[PDB]
């Protein structure tokens, strides 16, 4: 079926897979270097093999699609994949005055009193970004995040470009372009960062009438972070085609370093036995034309039809 | 052999590579999205199956890793590769008084006087260049060239990053960085560029103390680009591993566009029916270390026996 290169990444990591010391904490078994591809006149290659929450992936998209950076956009849409990164700026910041929270990621991984009152913590600033517009600007606003780089590159005159939308003005017009990339990548910011992007960058091609994009990802956790980082760039694959008028083509997946955290083996493994179901379908709105303008209820999976879910926990 | 995937690579877009019109006003066949891997344990990926010119490969390199942008170092050692650039500023300015040379590119291929009055033209310049120091000050000087790119990143501060000594640095104390990448595309310069970087982004990779490079290129000429490409960034890759004191590992060549112009058919063709032959082995200096310190006597190249060379129309 359509996920089978996801699947084959996998069972390739298990086999030929170095053990290498990762930033982190915890081990990983890693290849260097891939290149996978979906084919999206067959289907969205969105996971049947285990529940992905297209959700969280589609308001995530959005939100960068809006050049936004405040999390309080992702926070009303119940999406808390942000939440971290705000709340450690928050933590350490002169108005904090409350429980240490140092290294609180690992701290609440190790204590189970310590995680629930974490909880607290992160549920009080969750309510604050809410409803305290200066707290919310203040404490919400990311900066530096895929919709900024997207949409607001600085330049050194101070000014700012509009990447994304400048390529898709391009494709309009020199769709046999070989330069229709968006990068980000700012060699000036990313040694002072958290962490740099993963998804580096990336590139359409316009062929026969139909559209393609291939990503390159210089770090990717296979178990947890892939089965979210195919499905955002082959939805926003769609939404450019939807926008250019044109057909769906292929999602190139380039990567660098491809791992596999060693507390995920037995996880990665009961899903290698899985049988793949038919792919979902996608559906944007024919109506609406400006993916920029676009929301939530313009995208629709159909026939979403996955095996339970694997829980297994997050490498640190 | 060693450069099969190469030739595979020819063999692939001779097949399925669909017709798409290109920038320049000569057709091509195309492909979006192709990985190919050298393992340079194994030996040096230059080409056997036609002679490519490893001076051309060696002197540039060490010119973009001295972080100069000036061509008067290439033309010393009679390396032509940019010139075209330089040319095309001097003949727009002020100071030219001289034959019309527009579109010279174009109509020197075209015209059998022409093409002689240019190369009288061209002589010119190549002189005052080497021998005019505010000549060479002002039209040698390319201003945005990898060199540049890599050496002296131009910050919004007006300040300079050093990518690439950069990296080196993170290469020798966190060997085991997912983000150890060097990036040539700034896309506040890109839209005002005669060509933007090709050679958009690279990645190194340290496991089991042996060094991996991966290149992303946008656009790839296959018949005359990709030969000249695979052998400066192995030999990339060569030099930063002397001077991390690693071992070699492998090259991956990743493509977005990969392209055979159609004037280049019966000449990827005919090298198609050569074998391959016994790789040539690099050798660099044991003594030096500093590979920005490198010069032209200090890479070698040894038992390069290659078929005759294949002469080809360059497109346009
Ligand atoms: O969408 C994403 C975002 C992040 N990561 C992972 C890759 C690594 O596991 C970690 C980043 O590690 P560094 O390369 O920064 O060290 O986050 C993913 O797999 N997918
Ligand atoms: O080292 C190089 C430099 C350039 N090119 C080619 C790729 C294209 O043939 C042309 C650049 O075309 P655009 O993508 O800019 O349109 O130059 C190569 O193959 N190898």
């Amino acid at each position: 079926m359509l996920e089978q290169p996801y699947l084959d990444l996998a069972k390739k990591v298990l086999d030929e897979g170095h053990f290498k010391p990762d930033r982190t904490h915890t081990g990983t078994y890693s290849i260097f270097g891939h290149q996978m591809r979906f084919d999206l006149s067959k289907g969205f290659p969105l996971l049947t093999t285990k529940k992905v929450p297209f959700g969280l992936i589609k308001s995530e998209l959005l939100w960068f699609l809006h050049g936004d950076t405040n999390i309080r956009f992702l926070l009303q849409h119940r999406n808390h994949i942000w939440d971290e990164w705000a709340f450690e700026k928050w933590v350490k910041s002169d108005e904090y005055h409350g429980p240490d929270m140092t290294d609180f990621g690992h701290r609440s991984q190790k204590d189970p009193e310590f995680a629930a009152v974490y909880h607290e913590e992160m549920a009080k600033f969750d309510d604050r970004v809410l409803h305290d517009d200066a707290f919310a600007a203040k404490y919400g606003d990311l900066g530096l995040v895929y919709g900024s780089q997207w949409r607001a590159w600085h330049t050194s005159k101070g000014d700012t470009i509009d990447q994304l939308g400048d390529v898709i003005e391009q494709i309009k017009t020199h769709p046999y372009s070989r330069a229709l990339i968006v990068s980000a990548w700012n060699p000036e910011d990313v040694p002072t960062m958290a962490l740099p992007p993963c998804h580096t960058l990336y590139q359409f091609y316009v062929n026969d009438g139909k559209l393609s994009l291939q990503l390159y990802q210089r770090s990717a956790d296979i178990f947890l972070g892939v089965p979210f980082n195919i499905a955002s760039y082959a939805l926003l694959t769609h939404l450019v085609a939807h926008e250019c008028g044109l057909e769906v083509g292929e999602f190139i997946h380039t990567f660098g370093d491809a791992h596999l955290y060693v507390n995920h083996l037995d996880q990665i493994k009961e899903q290698l036995s899985r049988t793949p179901r038919p792919a979902p379908t996608l559906q944007l709105n024919p109506d609406k034309h400006d993916i920029f303008d676009f929301d939530m209820k313009d995208i629709k999976l159909l026939n979403y039809d996955p095996y339970p879910a694997i829980k297994a926990p997050v490498a640190v």
